[PDB]
């Protein structure tokens, strides 16, 4: 599913990612944005092998298991298929995990680059929430 802004952002907020571990709502939606073009289906293969999966472009050497990458760790427990769904549940369930393993939203390197320092309220303008 390639989801509109809006109604991504209203998706996330019902997942509750709104100010979770201190990060608006827009932070999350510009992360998106730039990692996966609010598209649930990307994939890209990274040059150690893993890929990353889904609209926040999840790793499959620490978070989910493809069965394609040696010593994967699996800390969210799912297969990295799940993350490709129209239902973002699975990825906001593991995206919390990852926000919270230490350096934030640091972790998404198209964060870190295009959202961070940014006015990031932008990416909800015009939307209900
Ligand atoms: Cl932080
Ligand atoms: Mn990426
Ligand atoms: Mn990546």
């Amino acid at each position: 599913k390639v989801f509109g802004r809006c109604e991504l952002a209203a998706a996330m907020k019902r997942h509750g990612l709104d100010n979770y571990r201190g990060y608006s709502l827009g932070n999350w939606v510009c992360a998106a944005k730039f990692e996966s073009n609010f598209n649930t289906q990307a994939t890209n293969r990274n040059t150690d092998g893993s890929t990353d999966y889904g609209i926040l472009q999840i790793n499959s050497r620490w978070w989910c298991n493809d069965g394609r990458t040696p010593g994967s760790r699996n800390l969210c427990n799912i297969p990295c298929s799940a993350l490709l769904s129209s239902d973002i549940t699975a990825s906001v369930n593991c995206a919390k995990k990852i926000v919270s393993d230490g350096n934030g939203m640091n972790a998404w390197v198209a964060w870190r680059n295009r959202c961070k320092g940014t006015d990031v309220q932008a990416w909800i303008r015009g939307c209900r929430l």
